[PDB]
């Protein structure tokens, strides 16, 4: 190999350092949203038993 | 040998002192021109790496 190849190697690692991956904060927000579901279903249950 | 031969020897040395040889300054200049080639290829390489 020669100088151009080696500079391209450096440039490629520079590219990978700035890659645009998916936004996983969206995934973690969807994980955090489950509190609302569980606690609202608990509200529903408690209301039904209270009415009964 | 005689006087004519000796004078011809002197004249031949006079001729050799003024012989017309190739112009070697052109060969020196062709040697010096290699800076441009090497440095322009380095410029090309660096431009390609920067683009990448």
């Amino acid at each position: 190999f020669t100088l151009i190849e080696l500079m391209i190697v450096v440039a490629i690692i520079g590219i990978l350092a700035a890659i645009a991956i998916p936004n996983f904060i969206k995934f973690q927000a969807r994980s955090k949203q489950s509190e609302a579901k569980t606690n609202l279903k608990a509200l529903y249950t408690a209301q039904k038993s209270f009415f009964s």
